[PDB]
């Protein structure tokens, strides 16, 4: 009864520095989006507008609004103004009275406006240019410099992003643009109360081996209006588990924290939480009822998920070092996923509809893990909600990435609020399986990316410990000891700690995880890849579809080396690298039409990306159970990256807008719960069988060869005694190349292609798989395909019946910007007739698809 909370989200007014501009602005919202929505600027993502609209990021904007309160002043002791997120530096004026300042995008603020609030009020937020601010903070840090000062030239970005607690990629990255915007990107609320006010509430399910039963630790901080003590009770009820607990409590201006510990009856069983593809995601409805003196009842609800995670760094016989794998509820699980970056340069445009759709694409690719990369943001509440319900584990970096940061007291003060705020918000989610201090910053000091004098190294080493160990780690562990914590990624884990938090070789394959990138060598030669304990990053680059680029480019920009394409590339020599990797096995497009060449080149990059990553991932999958050369037991593969922040060349598999690249279509295939991987080593074709199932599978293997001329098998080697251990990977077929060619007379490395598959279980998904005995640019007898398509509607899905003139490699179906994706794409089409489906994301007709359709095979490129 004695509580009142209503939102201030809605239509505000935004003005520029000299007041020349004043327009309506929505909250949550940024300036750019308010200017774009009001039609005062083009789409910032259009061509070179990241350079033209730089004036927006450098000016100082102001959000203002005048409101009448829906409650009488004399009926409430205290009134507070709450911000769930302000981006970033702003002075908050309430009735021409400065009530507070902000400087950290990733923490909420609360302000006591009891003495300032009137019947009608005016709330202004006077933001300051994030760019100009980050520079003054840099100039004020005169004791020494904190690298990197400015980003690479090919990123077209701003300097000193590490001096502001703001999304680190907001000043540009090697796949994203520089749009350091300003605005209120989270809800804003007025809250008046009497007696008490719940500042925050947090809980943490834990399993006590010393008790063999589950427990829920709860912590709630209150703010008491009066100096007098306050009594009451609190009741925690979980009916589904027949649990109910009531405890006395008291609050005071100094003793304002409540700590509870609910034990769950051992008589009742508790269903635990599991990642997608390894169990259920069952949770439990829970209510926490506070009942205080004077009839003030504060109730909060939330779903409770029970789950134990362990980062096991144990010993391995014959392999020096320490393992690195996760045990969920006691079972080792192989991480299968990618790295998550912000889905847009402006978070107010990352609607709920977009998120669920993006999470459907992640689910539909058989992924079970997502790494919230430390250069983006602590994602919105619905992001981690979708992870919990869908069963996606979350590797959660803190928002410090690829940079050294200052230890100035004001900065740490700001970082402490952030970390305390975010840990308390996120630690109740089961999805999160590990805390991670930063991205690649342990490597930056170990290798010295920023070329510091060995004299001043001591300084930066201390700042690394101060920030990630003395502060971030100190806070995480004071709030949560249920999840592992690592200071950085890639790291050596326990070994890193043993060496003072900066290992001698953080890229070690014998400890911790690694990031691997290679643009010069042949990506088919799996011997280049490291047989590490866990791979948390790895990726090749490709261009998005022409359909995506068309929306932010002109007619003259559609060339592979145009001013627009080179400007959109934010990676050093990314275009040359991609083509250098295409030439490795394919033929650069040889056409007359510059537009067709441009499209066929994109197509090829996506072919190079898909096959490269498919080669690399499959290597990590089969390396999960073996030790070779003192290396092995790989228990995780998260490729870089998942999504795009804008239309540009990246490592992603989801183009900005959600459209699946060809890589993502391969992801659903090489992340299946059971698949065979094919490869050869010094002239011997091997076939491993990877398993994610919980019990051993008895199935059959069939190996076949095909001449490009006709799709009929010159070979059908079948083995009926095939058993794949649970969750393991083992070789199941071994035969020399020249011998295998003699078994399939009329075949050459350069004329035939290998095919193999498991026996479908109807209730188990196991796709086919192929292997190339030679580069397709050296292939012979490869008749150019001539694919005929017939579209037909069947319910809310569309059918695509195909017929090809011969074996078509890398068949690519594209229906332009029509939102949706196919059931399979980029496949090696051996059969003459194949049928795939199309799942619309918005209403579409038979004619819309018919008109924008276009099929492509490899031979069409030259
Ligand atoms: C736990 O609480 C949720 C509410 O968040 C319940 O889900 C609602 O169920 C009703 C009817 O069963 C639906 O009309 C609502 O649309 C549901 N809401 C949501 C958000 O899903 C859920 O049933 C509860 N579970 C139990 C076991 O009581
Ligand atoms: C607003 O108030 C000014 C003095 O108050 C000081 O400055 C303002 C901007 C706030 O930061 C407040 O916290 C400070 O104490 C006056 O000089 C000015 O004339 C006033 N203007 C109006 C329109 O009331
Ligand atoms: C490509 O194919 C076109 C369509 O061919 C028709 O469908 C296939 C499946 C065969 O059954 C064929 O007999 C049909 O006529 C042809 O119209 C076209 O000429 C072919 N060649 C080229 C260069 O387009
Ligand atoms: C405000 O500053 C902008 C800077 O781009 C300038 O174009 C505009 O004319 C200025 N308006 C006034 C009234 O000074
Ligand atoms: C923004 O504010 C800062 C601090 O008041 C000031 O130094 C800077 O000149 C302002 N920028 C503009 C474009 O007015
Ligand atoms: C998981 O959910 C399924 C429903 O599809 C149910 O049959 C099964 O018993 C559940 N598992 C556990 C351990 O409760
Ligand atoms: O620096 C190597 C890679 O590291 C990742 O963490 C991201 O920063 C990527 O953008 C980058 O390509
Ligand atoms: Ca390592």
């Amino acid at each position: 009864h004695h509580k009142l909370s209503y939102s201030l989200s809605g239509s505000w007014r935004v003005s520029n520095g000299n007041g020349s501009l004043e327009l309506p602005a929505t909250v949550p919202g940024y300036v750019h989006s308010a200017l774009h929505q009001h039609g005062l600027i083009q789409d910032p993502y259009y061509r070179f507008n990241d350079l033209n609209y730089r004036w927006i990021s450098l000016d100082n904007w102001t959000y203002s609004t005048e409101f009448k309160i829906p409650f009488n002043l004399s009926e409430w002791q205290k009134v507070k103004l709450i911000f769930d997120g302000v981006d970033t530096v702003a002075e908050i004026l309430f009735n021409n009275v400065t009530i507070g300042k902000t400087d950290n995008m990733f923490t909420g603020y609360s302000f006591d406006i009891t003495n300032v609030v009137k019947d009608v009020n005016s709330l202004k937020l006077q933001f300051r240019s994030a760019v100009q601010y980050a520079e003054c903070q840099s100039k004020a840090h005169t004791s020494y410099r904190v690298p990197p000062e400015c980003p690479p030239v090919e990123q077209k970005g701003e300097c000193h992003v590490n001096f502001i607690r703001k999304a680190q990629c907001s000043f540009s990255w090697d796949w994203g643009p520089s749009f350091p915007s300003q605005g209120i990107w989270k809800d804003v609320r007025i809250e008046a109360y009497n007696i008490a006010h719940l500042d925050y509430l947090t809980f943490l399910p834990v399993y006590d081996n010393a008790s063999q039963a589950w427990n829920i630790e709860i912590k709630a901080s209150f703010d008491v209006a009066s100096s007098k003590s306050v009594g009451g009770q609190v009741t925690v009820a979980i009916p589904q588990l027949k649990t109910q607990q009531t405890n006395d409590i008291e609050l005071q201006q100094e003793q304002r924290i409540v700590k509870l510990l609910v034990k769950i009856r051992k008589d009742v069983a508790v269903e635990t939480w599991w990642p997608r593809g390894h169990g259920n995601q069952t949770g439990y409805n829970m209510t926490i009822l506070f009942a205080l003196d004077g009839g003030l009842k504060i109730e909060k609800a939330a779903k409770v998920y029970f789950r134990t995670v362990q980062l096991i760094e144990e010993g391995i016989k014959g392999s020096p070092g320490l393992s690195f794998y996760f045990k969920i509820n006691g079972l080792p699980i192989f991480l299968k996923g990618s790295n998550w970056i912000p889905a847009d340069s402006f978070q107010d445009k990352v609607t709920s509809d977009r998120l669920q759709l993006l999470f459907q694409s992640v689910v539909d690719a058989n992924m079970n893990t997502l790494r919230v990369w430390g250069g983006g943001i602590y994602e919105q509440d619905e992001f981690y909600a979708l992870c919990d319900e869908l069963g996606i584990m979350v590797w959660q970096d803190f928002m410090f990435a690829s940079a050294l940061y200052p230890t100035e007291p004001g900065f740490l003060a700001s970082v402490r609020k952030e970390v305390t705020y975010q840990v308390r918000r996120l630690k109740s989610h089961p999805s999160i399986i590990i805390w991670s201090g930063n991205n690649e910053n342990e490597v930056a000091l170990s290798v010295n990316w920023f070329h510091v004098n060995p004299r001043d190294m001591k300084t930066y080493i201390d700042d690394y410990v101060t920030l990630y160990v003395k502060n971030i780690r100190k806070i995480v562990l004071s709030e949560d000891k249920s999840r592992p914590f690592i200071a950085s990624s890639p790291t050596n884990g326990m070994k890193t700690m043993e060496e003072g938090w900066i290992s001698y070789d953080p890229y070690s394959i014998q400890y911790g995880d690694i990031h691997f990138y290679n643009y010069a060598d042949d990506c088919w030669n799996w011997k280049i890849f490291p047989k590490a304990r866990l791979v948390s990053e790895y990726g090749y680059q490709s261009w998005p579809s022409f359909s995506t680029l068309e929306k932010v480019s002109s007619q003259e920009d559609w060339a592979y080396n145009s001013r627009f394409s080179l400007h959109r590339q934010h990676h050093e020599d990314g275009n040359h690298q991609m083509l250098h990797q295409v030439k490795m096995h394919f033929k650069l497009p040889q056409g007359t039409d510059p537009l067709r060449t441009f499209k066929d080149t994109i197509y090829l990059t996506q072919v190079m990306q898909a096959q490269c990553i498919k080669t690399e991932t499959e290597f990590y999958l089969r390396s999960r159970s073996e030790i070779v050369d003192g290396k092995g037991h790989t228990m995780g593969a998260l490729y870089w990256q998942l999504n795009d922040i804008w239309q540009a060349p990246s490592w992603a598999s989801l183009e900005y807008g959600g459209k699946w690249k060809m890589l993502h279509y391969f992801a659903r295939r090489f992340f299946a719960p059971l698949l065979p991987v094919g490869f050869e080593d010094e002239g011997v074709f091997y076939v491993y069988g990877v398993s994610d199932l919980h019990k051993d599978h008895h199935t059959q293997l069939t190996v076949r060869l095909h001449h490009w001329s006709s799709p009929k098998p010159l070979c059908s080697l079948v083995n009926s005694s095939i058993v794949v251990k649970a969750g393991e990977a083992v070789v199941l077929f071994q035969m020399p190349v020249s011998e295998l060619l003699k078994r399939c007379r009329g075949c050459t490395r350069e004329t035939c292609v290998v095919s193999f598959y498991f026996s479908t279980d109807k209730e188990l998904f196991s796709p086919t798989n192929y292997h190339f005995l030679s580069s397709l640019k050296d292939a012979k007898g490869l008749l150019e395909a001539n694919i005929t398509v017939n579209i037909s509607q069947k319910g809310n899905v569309f059918v695509f019946d195909l017929e090809t003139s011969a074996v078509a490699p890398f068949v690519w179906l594209d229906v332009g910007s029509i939102p949706g994706r196919f059931s399979d794409n980029g496949f090696l089409m051996i059969r003459k007739k194949l049928s795939v489906l199309f799942y619309p994301w918005k209403p579409t007709s038979k004619s819309e698809l018919q008109q924008a359709f276009s099929v492509t095979s490899l031979t069409d490129t030259y």
